[PDB]
């Protein structure tokens, strides 16, 4: 029992965090066999950051101005390219704690956990969602930028995400591992808002069935919807449009309770009506949109 | 920007959970240096049950290798399995024993493999409310000072209410339980009132004044209004301890007891504080300014 937002263990990607420096920038590298991933605004100046030419840039730069240290290793770079938003820069150690891992894009409303590093050092973990505006909610600090989002599926770790900066409302906006940003988000200080934000509604569901599952049925109710109906409901109350894709997602969920999609639906759209009257659900006096189904499933099975 | 409960990186104990296998019970242990240990029940009169056991009942398993049980014995309700070999992950360590108020990381395992890390705090009623399913006994919580792992809570068992109840590393249980199937309940929590605060301060220093006022109040004045609301008194060690908290922001301690006190009489009126709608306490002092100054491990 309990409902705890859980971040995966993140000692495979410790033993990956490196400092990368050039010139007065130094931020975090993703260390894995012979190549240091980092955001490629590492190589940007104080006037070249408004609109840098990053081919530009990088086509002036040798090898031995990228600095990498690998705790209290100085790494010798021996090659250096760009792909898309991420700098990669080929060294001559592969990583001996190098994980069995993978690069996975996620889509909006998945979660995964993120490695906080400032000057290649771990300062802590903790668990985020892609927002439906393709920003991350994150805790970041100056010199966070090359820490790294990922999820920890079996003995593989699969990286989603690398921070590269922060928009001016304090949430996050980064790249997948090949340098392609999430969301209509480019690498200069170019104005950039992030779009009005949404609740992750099947996320929302998968919370009220983790409810359920924990004992907490309070917010049932005898109705059903439609899912037509439930999404006429939701949108005036800024949550995303359920489909018909969320609904079978959240089979398992509702087998295993008895609560059909659609009547836990009926539940949410209750809750978006009422608010909660001094009550909670799982320790929370707001609806929870940061659990994806899968990770229900995998915090109360297994 | 941002706030988020965060864990300590979970690494240095990610290399010390090994599985333990006693007859039909398999749980988690912790192998420091040449000893593994974990909850006695994995085995009452616990001298009299571990005096039938031989080395060779307990079965020890670091990732696929089998580790070698060369000696057993019990301090207070942790078994302690010597080993032939040290674990050559030990990070630098000790044992501490934390009060209610203080946070930790929880790196729950399920047979000897880490399967999750969160963040939590001891209530003040001693359990916590953690997330833990059967085979997680064993998982310990922990904090990292400089390079040092301080180990201060061992997994033992869940409560009726769902709660968690464990010991210290040492085998003391936090809080008036014992480690046998019986009729046993968390007394009445309470907020833990510093830790309150410490979270109205990061709010702050997140940019969230809405809750401010112009009022000071007295300690006193505080503490009678805080017992009304079944939370914790706050002593002048409190206070000290949000000092440089309470310098960044420039709202003194008793001035954002009269936020906290008018937040208690009133409510939220709808608004969010660093987007919860309850006043968070799983966050001490020292964790908000670790999170909002970067300090690395
Ligand atoms: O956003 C950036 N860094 C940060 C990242 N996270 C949290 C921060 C908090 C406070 C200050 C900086 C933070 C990075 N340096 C600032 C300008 C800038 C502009 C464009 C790009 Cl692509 C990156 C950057
Ligand atoms: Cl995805």
């Amino acid at each position: 029992s309990g409902f705890r937002k859980m971040a995966f263990p993140s000692g495979k990607v410790e033993g990956c965090m490196v400092q990368v420096t050039c010139g007065t920038t130094t931020l975090n590298g993703l260390w894995l066999d012979d190549v240091v991933y980092c955001p490629r605004h590492v190589i940007c100046t104080s006037e070249d950051m408004l609109n840098p030419n990053y081919e530009d840039l990088l086509i002036r730069k040798s090898n031995h101005n990228f600095l990498v240290q690998a705790g209290n290793v100085q790494l010798r770079v021996i090659g250096h390219s760009m792909q898309n938003c991420v700098l990669k820069l080929k060294v001559d150690t592969a990583n001996p704690k190098t994980p069995k891992y993978k690069f996975v894009r996620i889509q909006p409303g998945q979660t995964f956990s993120v490695l906080a590093c400032y000057n290649g050092s771990p300062s802590g973990v903790y668990q985020c969602a892609m927002r439906p505006n393709f920003t991350i909610k994150g805790s970041f600090l100056n010199g966070s930028c090359g820490s790294v989002g990922f999820n920890i599926d079996y003995d593989c770790v699969s990286f989603c995400y690398m921070h590269h900066m922060e928009l001016p409302t304090g949430v996050h906006a980064g790249t997948d591992l090949e340098g392609n940003f999430y969301g209509p988000f480019v690498d200069r200080q170019t104005a950039q808002a992030a779009g009005t934000d949404t609740t992750i509604t099947v996320n929302v569901l998968a919370w009220l069935y983790a409810a359920v599952i924990n004992g907490d049925r309070w917010f049932l109710n005898r109705f059903t919807t439609t899912l037509n109906d439930f999404n006429l409901v939701a949108m005036k109350y800024n949550y995303e449009p359920l489909t018909q894709d969320h609904v079978d997602i959240l089979g398992p969920l509702s087998a295993q309770t008895g609560i059909a999609v659609l009547d836990m639906c009926a539940s949410l759209k209750e809750l978006l009506q009422n608010g909660m009257n001094g009550r909670t659900i799982l320790g929370s006096a707001l609806l929870e949109d940061e659990f994806t189904p899968f990770d229900v499933v995998r915090q109360c099975s297994g």
